[PDB]
């Protein structure tokens, strides 16, 4: 057990290993605190993540088992991995702190914007994807505050879960699961890659809405009010009444909206965000679209190992859910 020191930085108490120096706050919400260090035993910069008082409550403890659980099993160039997990506590009855480690990688609109680093980078966006669903996992949150890019345009996707320059969630969001429109499937995460791209190719958030009902204001704008074959998709009564009773709009001509841009790139993003989540793109069939040509490798964009996920199914107490996170904290191992 190494030596730990003890330092208050915004009314939050941090107890970690000597090793972790120069702390500094990177971002705050309710469900934690994250700090950017240097690593003594490397030379190397990290990021640490503490979770807020990560066994108060079900929901926390089960969250908490969660991210463990996930980060454990995430082994891609484009995924956050990771590099270190501890608690100050030295057995399970003082097991009240749980902090992760992550090297620091860092987006905020890498040096230039030409039409070649938004192929780069979406394309790692997709491939870290590819591998995402292949675990079985939804994103959900994609944004560019969950983008970490280095000064060589290199991206891994993340997600700070901590519930926080302003980058709202719902501006990236599908319609189907901001509405509850429908039961949905893994192209949710691809609706953001698709807000994300577009932005990058503009300049400009390209649905910026103030709520749901100026965000699907905003959306049906762009891509058309949903015709009657997906209307009849809609299985929310209420949905299917609000959006009949709102003025019809056509569908743009998107060579118009991103007038200048690579036709490719246009055509990709007139995959990427149609209403019709049965019609868009996946991730893996994006990876192979002709925009990405310079890139694409298919015997290098893999998938993950198979993922456990039967603890989600189980209802347990916190403190059957502190027992396991203590578990996976005591059997981790660094990477080499
Ligand atoms: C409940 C819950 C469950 C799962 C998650 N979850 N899900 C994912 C996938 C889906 C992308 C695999 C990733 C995560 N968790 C994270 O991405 N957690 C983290 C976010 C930001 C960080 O640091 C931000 C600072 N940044 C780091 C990179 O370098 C630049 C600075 C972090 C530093 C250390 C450790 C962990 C961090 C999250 C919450």
């Amino acid at each position: 057990r190494p030596t730990f020191y003890r330092q208050e930085l915004n009314k939050t108490i941090w107890e970690v290993p000597e090793r972790y120096q120069n702390l500094s706050p990177v971002g705050s919400g309710a469900y934690g605190s994250v700090c950017a260090a240097f690593d003594t035993k490397t030379g190397l910069r990290v990021a640490v993540k503490k979770l807020s008082r990560p066994f108060q409550s079900i929901i926390h403890a089960k969250r908490t088992y969660r991210e463990l659980r996930l980060l454990k099993h995430m082994k891609h160039e484009n995924v956050i991995g990771l590099l270190d997990v501890f608690t100050p506590a030295r057995s399970l009855e003082e097991f009240n702190d749980v902090y992760l480690v992550t090297h620091l990688m860092g987006n905020n609109i890498c040096q230039k914007l030409t039409d070649d680093h938004v192929q780069f980078l979406i394309y790692q966006i997709l491939r870290g994807l590819k591998y995402i669903h292949s675990a079985d996992i939804i994103h959900r949150d994609l944004k560019p505050s969950n983008l970490a890019v280095n000064e060589d345009c290199e991206l891994k996707i993340l997600d700070f879960g901590l519930a926080r320059g302003y980058v709202a969630t719902r501006w990236y969001r599908a319609p189907e699961i901001m509405l509850n429109w429908m039961h949905y499937n893994q192209t949710v995460d691809i609706w953001s890659v698709g807000c994300i791209m577009a932005e990058l190719l503009t300049g400009r958030t390209l649905f910026p809405g103030t709520d749901h009902i100026d965000q699907l204001k905003l959306i049906l704008r762009l891509v058309g009010t949903p015709g009657a074959e997906l209307l009849k998709k809609i299985s929310s009564e209420s949905a299917r009444n609000y959006i009949q009773s709102l003025t019809q709009m056509p569908k743009m001509n998107f060579a118009n909206v991103f007038i200048g841009a690579n036709p490719l790139a246009v055509d990709l993003l007139e995959k990427m965000l149609v209403l019709d989540s049965d019609k868009r793109i996946t991730a893996a069939q994006a990876l192979a679209h002709a925009y990405f040509a310079q890139y694409h490798d298919p015997d290098d964009e893999p998938v993950a190992d198979p993922y456990d996920q039967s603890f989600e199914s189980r209802d347990l107490l916190i403190d059957e859910w502190k027992s396991l996170t203590y578990d996976e904290v005591i059997s981790f191992v660094p990477p080499p």
